[PDB]
């Protein structure tokens, strides 16, 4: 029983820590591209 | 029982991998292909 409990646990820690390091990228994602559509403003402004 | 959780352990662990890899592989091209197009612009100021 006490191979099933710590099965268990670690299993649940897994869940929780993929929760924690998926919700960076998709959201870092749309300042990142939001950031670089900002700077084709500021690059055009001089080439012109 | 006890060998059932640790086999399911692993494959929840393999399901939540495959899905975080996904995420941070279209994340991180398309910011970088964007950061080029901005190289390119500032470049192109330079030269004229």
């Amino acid at each position: 029983l006490s191979l099933q409990i710590d099965a268990a646990k670690v299993e649940a820690q897994n869940q929780l820590n993929a929760a924690r390091i998926a919700e960076i990228f998709n959201n870092m994602d749309l300042s990142k591209q939001s950031e670089f559509r900002e700077f084709l403003k500021t690059v055009a402004s001089f080439q012109q």
